[PDB]
C-alpha cells in the first residue's frame, strides 16, 4: 500500500491521474519525482520550470553545481539529486525533445531509467511542449516501465484522450 489517491489503473503496474505533478508531490511526498529534464538542466519550463519554482529554485542551484562537476547528461538519460521540499529524491530524465529535433527513438531509453526505482511520480515523458506524441509516450510507457508509476497528466482534455485512447 502507498499514498497516491484517486489514479485509474492502466496496467499491472502503470497508474494514471489528471493532475499538477507539483501539487500531487507536495501533498504525497513520494521517494521519487521524476523530473522531465533537458541534458543541461535548465528548469525553465514545463514540468521542470513548475518543480523549480516550488523548490524556490534550490533544484536550478543544485543542479547547476551538478553540471559544473559531471557535464551534461545524454538525451536518454538521468541523475539522481535531491527532491527537496517536494520527495526524498528527484529523479532528472531527459526524454527526446522533438522540438529540438532529438530522436524519438530514445524515449525508451529515456524511460528504462524508472526501472532503476521501486516506485515514482512522473510525468509522460516527451509530451507537451517537448512535442512527441503522447499516446506515443504513454505506449513506451506501459511497455517499458516494470516497477510501479504513477503519472499525473496537468492537460485535462489529454488525460481525457489518453485514458480514452488507451489499449
Ligand atoms: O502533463 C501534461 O499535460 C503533458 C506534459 C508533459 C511534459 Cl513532460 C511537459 C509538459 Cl509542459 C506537459
Amino acid at each position: 500500500v502507498n499514498s497516491f489517491s484517486g489514479y485509474l489503473k492502466l496496467t499491472d503496474n502503470v497508474y494514471i491521474k489528471n493532475a499538477d505533478i507539483v501539487e500531487e508531490a507536495k501533498k504525497v511526498k513520494p521517494t521519487v519525482v521524476v523530473n522531465a529534464a533537458n541534458v543541461y538542466l535548465k528548469h525553465g519550463g514545463g514540468v521542470a520550470g513548475a518543480l523549480n519554482k516550488a523548490t524556490n529554485n534550490a533544484m536550478q542551484v543544485e543542479s547547476d553545481d551538478y553540471i559544473a562537476t559531471n557535464g551534461p547528461l545524454k538525451v536518454g538519460g538521468s541523475c539522481v539529486l535531491s527532491g527537496h521540499n517536494l520527495a526524498k529524491h528527484c529523479l532528472h530524465v531527459v526524454g527526446p525533445n522533438v522540438n529540438k529535433g532529438e530522436d524519438i527513438q530514445l524515449l525508451k531509453s529515456a524511460y528504462e531509467n524508472f526501472n532503476q526505482h521501486e516506485v515514482l511520480l512522473a510525468p509522460l515523458l516527451s509530451a507537451g511542449i517537448f512535442g512527441a506524441d503522447p499516446i506515443h509516450s504513454l505506449r513506451v510507457c506501459v511497455d517499458t516501465v516494470r516497477t510501479n508509476v504513477y503519472l499525473a497528466v496537468f492537460d485535462k482534455n489529454l488525460y481525457d484522450k489518453l485514458v480514452s485512447s488507451f489499449l
